[PDB]
């Protein structure tokens, strides 16, 4: 995946977030540090928060990341699209896990109720464990794909089943 897309992936709370533009940051609601009153030097006062379940979008009143260009954010992707989940792991290793995307789903995973776009990992027979599949620390990592000549972001990592095969992308 292009270096600009990896540059946008930021360590945040108990997981990750993603800079869509110089002023727009998306992440998975449950990774947000619950007591936090200040983000990237800005008070809440200066920030527009849009929260729908496990998807959260922060819009800032000034350019936090002026090095970036604004890219396309869509509400999930057509069934059958292959995405990459842009996962950073211990030591500057970059793990773009391939997922075939499915339907909008409601699920119960480790007891909690989860809603978003379901997918099946294309990394192995099952994706149990950190080598072929996701771990709780990956939450907030972006789901991206290339369409003709540009790249689209269409959600953030919210959950994965015990077997690991099934993942859920929270969507705008
Ligand atoms: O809508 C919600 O608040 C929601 C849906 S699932 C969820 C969630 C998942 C995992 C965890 C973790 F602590 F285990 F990481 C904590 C909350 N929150």
């Amino acid at each position: 995946a292009p270096p600009t897309l990896w540059s946008r992936v930021t360590k945040f709370g108990s997981g990750w977030g993603f800079w869509v533009s110089p002023t727009v940051f998306i992440t998975t609601t449950h990774v947000i540090p619950t007591s936090a009153k200040e983000f990237f030097g800005e008070p809440l006062t200066s920030i527009a928060i849009h929260r729908a379940g496990e998807f959260t979008l922060f819009r800032f009143s000034k350019k936090i990341r002026p090095d970036l260009t604004g890219m396309i954010l869509e509400e999930g992707c057509p069934e059958g699209t292959v995405c990459s989940v842009l996962i950073k792991r211990d030591s500057g290793e970059l793990l773009p896990l391939a997922v075939r995307m499915g339907a909008i789903a409601s699920m119960r995973i480790q007891g909690r109720l989860v809603h978003g776009q379901s997918g099946m990992l294309l990394t192995g027979a099952n994706a149990k464990g950190m080598d072929l599949g996701t771990i709780p620390g990956d939450c907030g990592a972006p789901y991206v794909y290339k369409r003709a000549n540009d790249w689209v972001v269409c959600g953030v990592h919210a959950a994965a089943t015990k077997s690991g095969n099934t993942v859920v992308c929270a969507v705008q």
